[PDB]
């Protein structure tokens, strides 16, 4: 069920460092991303997929800071989402949902990262200074269990026929 | 395998079967998917205003139409209005929209994300504070027209490995 996939997908903050992601799994994740809807079908994104062992280490280190994202250096894959000139931001959320749901459907863990050293990750991967790097999605096999979800109550987030 | 088949079958449906209602249990599964979306800091900066009343749906759908776009919205029996509840909020709302439309497709329902609409009229019809930003209406209902193949950029334009 789709709902079981939604429930099992979580932010994994620990990865098996020595354990590679298979090329066919990653390709299906990026296909899900590419096939995302977008306003005007503008598809205003580029996914820079870091799979090189040494590069991924460096990208994951540049995602860490201020006590956050220490686990990022352990994920063997980092999908960097660059805005390709409002709706772009909505569109990139769409694509992130498709990446992380696809990762979970493939037995892989993921974590969307909005906090990182944008400058350094852009230098490491040759992204122009003038392009906005918006998210890094870490991908790898998880080592910790499924935590229980915390969400706001229905009444705070959902009303019928009425604000 | 299955997930990718779902991603390919989900599409923007631009015609609805006007007399066929959406089962409440299907709607509830879609809203559960939306609620369970991830968000930066788990802030969940959204409220879903779910229009199921036949007359109100008609009016919200009509207020989505203009410049010859979105004329089919008035035929959708359900409208999920996504209101921002204080960057990340916009990314978060796109996450939630993906969850809603994938969930709709998994239930055998059609959907269309609408970013263009008469925001003031829809707010006035539904009670949404003037000062709160209504960002999307997702129309939900049973489709009339068939599945199309996707038009997307080539892999090479949107995907590069290890370097931009
Ligand atoms: C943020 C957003 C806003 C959209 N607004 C509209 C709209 O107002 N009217 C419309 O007909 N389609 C709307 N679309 C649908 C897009 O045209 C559609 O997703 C895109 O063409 C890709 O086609 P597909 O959804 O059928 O794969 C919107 C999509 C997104 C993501
Ligand atoms: C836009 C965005 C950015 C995120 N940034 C981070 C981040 O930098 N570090 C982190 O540990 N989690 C990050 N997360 C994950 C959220 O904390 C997480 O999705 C939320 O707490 C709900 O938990 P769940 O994803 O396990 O269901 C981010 C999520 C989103 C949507
Ligand atoms: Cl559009
Ligand atoms: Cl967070």
């Amino acid at each position: 069920d789709f709902l079981q996939l939604v429930l099992s997908r979580q932010s994994d903050r620990a990865y098996d460092k020595g354990r590679p992601v298979e090329a066919e799994k990653l390709e299906r994740i990026l296909e899900a991303a590419r096939l995302s809807p977008s306003a005007c079908n503008a598809q205003p994104w580029k996914f820079v997929v870091v799979t090189d062992h040494e590069l991924a280490l460096k990208v994951g280190r540049a995602a860490a800071g201020l006590g956050m994202n220490k686990f990022a250096k352990d994920a063997p894959v980092h999908i960097l989402i660059v805005e390709e000139s409002h709706f772009p931001l909505i569109d990139i959320g769409i694509a992130a949902a498709h990446i992380t749901l696809a990762a979970e459907s493939e037995g892989l863990g993921s974590c969307i990262l909005g906090w990182f050293d944008e400058k350094e990750i852009k230098q490491l991967t040759g992204i122009p200074a003038s392009k906005r790097l918006l998210l890094d999605i870490a991908i790898g096999y998880p080592v910790k269990e499924k935590r229980k979800k915390m969400r706001k109550t229905k009444e705070k987030v959902i009303s019928y026929n009425r604000y």
